[PDB]
């Protein structure tokens, strides 16, 4: 009955199920989980790794012996438990020094601190078996219009990542990285702030094959944008390189909800396309168990994450599997939507009497498209009424 | 006091100011214009110039013949007032057949009639003097999941712009293309939502350097965007081809109010910027005169826009003009975010200790950013306390 | 399987079914429907009966003999069906002279006009049977902050409402009002915007009891609330008289899709309120069947909308029934918050030492709320994996 | 030059000036004031007063004697400096006991510490001389659909909000409660979300004429609801008995800006709103200076919303005093927006064929309402170009 194994890649951030439930209005509910702890409850309950940021795994200001140990504990939590570590990343925003940003604060001394703190755990990650770097610039932004000259921030945002890139090519380091939009909160408005934003950013580095998306759920969904349409584009453009998966009712601060809440339909259009499109990276979830929650409800939780993607992978599944749907979706043009336009090229187009003088625009507008028959039946599916 | 010009480089949709006012729930509450009475009246207000969609000009199913009068009567009304014609766009969302889209419609002999239907117009355009050929997807999207496969959809949007890069480049003509994004209205989500993902678009086309972005005010905001940081990335990006002015009230249907009103401090921000990097294209104003209003309420709502524009433009001028802001920006360290971070390049920020092994990190977190104040002598100028 | 019959109290309007498709950016794809054909077809489909408002039955400008003929061949079909009229309602806001409201116009004489237009209207319900009377003030409001004076403007709304009342308590009709908040659209900012406001504007009324709310899922999602919450709110005053079910995708224009769609989530704890509370009421959808879509679809559509509630019903009884479910509900103290804070009285809270100088602050803070694990239980039953 | 002084009764709360900076992400960039040195401050600055949360003046777990000793500093201050205390309220918020509410938590005990701890600092605000006390009820709410029963959770609040209307009673004090509303963040959704539930929960109350609201101009438009509207409302029912200024741009987490910033022409309808209708409360600051700043910052903060104000003012004075202007008001029938539609009374108006069967409704229809060239004026005075 829908339980993980890890060879369904799942996988969480320290920083989620150790959430202490601090936020803007309240103190921690919770006390601090220990890293190794949280790698043996996740490996029990079928998760497949976990991921960090650097000052989750070692404590910010460590020397470099306290440094060692904590890494060799870690490691052997890793061995004991046969967790791997597929993503890294860097926390650039919660010490007071990155309150203006990392690679885009205005004091260019705090730019190069931020560099060479990710250079750092670029390291360690490789040395751990990671295999994407995933960078969230969540303080490079503004309040106000006069702070920012947003073209000079996004040449210090390219220089950054160029000045990456350049080091991870001159070590030999097989790893790529994912840049994570946020639209907004820390900061009022996030540089690269949608899917899109981050894309288009990637084709102006100098050399973009290394670079691609982390993006989020409850992310796009801040700016009332369609998940689903993101990531196909993302898949599009051969740049969906990881995922962070959680949950987030509609447009209001960043709740990070377990994977299925939120807005349960598009959950479902997700997990049918990133299997459909044979994505094969980590179901990563980015989510924080409430803080209503004791420690038996954060495991809870943890493990609804991979649940509710079973059970919704199951249903989709059924759904394009069942000759009704089949016949549905050609029933809607589905298939015609797959097929070139105009494959035999301009000329003929142009010649074409049957595309605009003898073209029965009143017929083709009588055309139903059927659409709403075949939603019915993802639903149908959806609620296991088929 | 404020009065536009010609050289102003202001400009109108026909459909603007000839809005009759119908909306969801009601019906028209003013007469058609004449489009030869528009440009006469947009003539005498100020403007610079007009722009079209094919069906605002030549009635759709019109004969070759009633065409052709067409034409020569709105020629005649620009010889006669010196009006320009710089931008055009085809209509592919009024007519029911391109309910479920054009470029993008499931059914394969819609997209081919959407694209002779958009290749007879650019001929048209080059032949009145457009410089640029705007296309709004408005009902490229969809309702419901199932619908629409994004992925192929994405192909056949693709396939539909690289022929009509192919048409132009084959006939020589020079004319650019700008893609005009929005997050949604009339479809629940439309393809290409926002800036961004238009940005990242143009970058898989074969010929990019053909295609740029005409971003719309208030297309960004019901998104939840900053509209001016957008504007930032697409200069950035050297693809700021023309833009669309108007306002809008937040998160809510596309309201195209006067330009000024909504957001009047994003409003500002959006002129200081287009001034200080030299924009130079068309100020195009896509807005609606509110139902309410009869034809005495269309021509003030007009000269609105201009105005405001022109307003804004002396608030921002004064602003950057101001030796207090300009101390006010290096208290804030914006010329500091002007340098490169690490122009003596990776090897030498890796060996600089003060990067980072003796960075005090506590002093550089003590010092204020003294955003709000900068940020209270730009309010101050825009309301004219300075 | 999930078969609607008029036991269920599924009403529809004649203005859902029959909406031809025009929006603001595209022309009518379906022709019109005969009302009586509505009648028919909706009664095959296992409906309870129909609302309306009066244009949609009566064309605008009908002559009393016209009129009469219009009603005659509606209650005959109405005869033949077995279907019911359980509410009417007037059309303030199609025709142009309510562009500034019907209400609340500036215009004393269309005020005037539309209190009459109600009365005429409210006769004629009576006479179909309607035991309720919708208002959806969807014109009263406005676009810019000069034009409403908003005291003003709800004076005026009182007394038109209030002048409502005087007339149905002289008459001796057993009717009700109901108000139906809407936050904007067409206008930018609607009064009385929410659940809440109506609420509070039912309050100040002459004869209060007369009136309660018509909700629609759609509108208060289109200000981002909780609709459950806002239907909560209703019934624990008492006011809840009537509602409109349909389905709508986060903040953005009303797109009043089927019920079931839009928040599935939200559609799931709404049913489990009406059903478990009692609501007693029509199950009334205002949706519009996407204008993709030909004749069949419509009734598609329609249909699913009653299939869904259907669904939706079976997997909320399953889980109030489901006695691990019962456990869980007990475990997060459910049955603690029915119980009276102090039943015993302010002054024996006063000397409760246990309440305060004893309390301990500690243990009860460490103790989980068990959330997570009754919403996963809520999640299985909806999915039907329990 | 817009200067403040004591009578224009600013108020800030000691968490404002004080905010250390901590957000969901960030550690703390700011040190902690002592809130004597924060009276001192805004004295000098012109404020007329401070406001309190209890835990803000008296640290949680105080006791009685230190309780004492914090008090007797506080008032030294307040008697050195003429500074008043308009308003109080309690921290039912930040401990991890509240994590489930106070007044609507589902352990019932909690509930009972939750007025224990509010009544106690009745009586201090009560001898510090506040007239208004404050509930802002941001825990109460839920982030999923099972965890809260509303109906139960209305009835716990109507059972704490009598309870305290007793207390208040039975004392002989004369302090008045007002309801903060507020639709989300910390909790997923607050109960009594906007200024229109709070108003219509207040007449289920035993005691109506003890309660009002505290409305906040960044909450309503959490929401994406027009504030002054939603004044204009509370001011209608008498009902505005306190008011939280600050600045929010749109809808997204709740970020406390400065008054004036965010949206700056719904700020000027705001001080338009509360001049002309003689609103004599405090005009109270409830923002946070950014994190990015140091304690200059945070004055320079503080100023401007004082100076913004009081420019506000101004401009909305010159506005109403402008003889054009109250020409256009009468051109777009304010005037007779406030007169009744029918003092004639209902048998009057049935009667009169000019309402109706005479009434020309093309005539009217035509009639514009001149309201964009009023809206042009209101802009002109906003910046300064009349
Ligand atoms: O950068 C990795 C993670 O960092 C932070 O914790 C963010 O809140 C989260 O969204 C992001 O994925
Ligand atoms: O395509 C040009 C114009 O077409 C339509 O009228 C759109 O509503 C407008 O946003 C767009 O700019
Ligand atoms: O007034 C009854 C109906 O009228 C209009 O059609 C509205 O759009 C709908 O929401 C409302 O319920
Ligand atoms: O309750 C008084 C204050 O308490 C909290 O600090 C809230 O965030 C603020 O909105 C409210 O006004
Ligand atoms: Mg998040
Ligand atoms: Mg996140
Ligand atoms: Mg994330
Ligand atoms: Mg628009
Ligand atoms: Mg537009
Ligand atoms: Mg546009
Ligand atoms: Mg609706
Ligand atoms: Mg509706
Ligand atoms: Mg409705
Ligand atoms: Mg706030
Ligand atoms: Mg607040
Ligand atoms: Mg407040």
């Amino acid at each position: 009955n829908y339980q993980p194994t890890p060879e369904d890649r799942f996988t969480f951030g320290l920083w989620t199920v150790g959430w202490q439930g601090r936020d803007p209005f309240g103190d921690a509910t919770r006390r601090a989980l220990d890293p190794v702890e949280s790698v043996r409850r996740l490996a029990e309950l079928g998760a497949h790794g976990v991921t960090f940021h650097d000052d989750d795994l070692i404590p910010f200001g460590s020397s470099d012996s306290e440094r060692e140990e904590h890494v060799k504990r870690f490691r052997q939590a890793l061995d004991d438990t046969g967790m791997k570590v597929p993503m890294a990343t860097t926390n650039l925003f919660t010490h007071p020094v990155f309150k203006d940003g990392g690679f885009t604060a205005n004091d260019r001394d705090v730019r190069r601190y931020a560099l060479r703190k990710t250079i750092r755990n670029i390291d360690l990650a490789v040395e751990l078996g990671a295999e994407t770097y995933v960078a969230w610039g969540g303080r490079e932004g503004a309040e106000s219009g006069g702070a920012k000259d947003v073209r000079d921030a996004l040449d210090r945002m390219k220089e950054a990542f160029d000045l990456l890139g350049e080091y991870v090519t001159s070590q030999g380091y097989d790893i790529r990285f994912a840049i994570e939009p946020k639209p907004n909160e820390p900061r009022g408005d996030i540089l690269l702030p949608t899917v899109g934003h981050a894309l288009a950013f990637i084709e102006r580095l100098e050399r973009p094959e290394l670079y691609g998306v982390n993006p989020e759920v409850g992310h796009e969904q801040m700016a009332g944008l369609n998940f689903p349409h993101g990531i196909a584009q993302a898949l599009w453009a051969g740049k969906l390189f990881h995922i962070d998966l959680n949950g987030q009712n509609g447009i209001k601060y960043d709740q990070d909800l377990r994977f299925g809440a939120g807005d349960l339909r598009a959950a479902f259009w997700l997990v049918d396309l990133l299997e459909s499109a044979g994505y094969s990276g980590p179901r990563h979830f980015d989510f924080k168990p409430p803080r209503t929650e004791d420690f038996d409800g954060v495991w809870a939780s943890a493990a609804g994450c991979m649940r509710n993607y079973l059970i919704l992978k199951e249903r989709a599944a059924a759904f394009r599997a069942d000759p009704e749907v089949q016949e549905a979706l050609r029933a809607s043009r589905l298939d015609e939507l797959a097929r070139p336009t105009a494959a035999d090229g301009l000329q003929a187009l142009l010649d074409d009497r049957s595309a605009f003088e003898e073209f029965d625009v009143d017929a083709a507008a009588a055309r139903g498209m059927a659409f709403e028959r075949l939603d019915q039946l993802a639903m149908d599916h959806l609620l296991g009424a088929r």
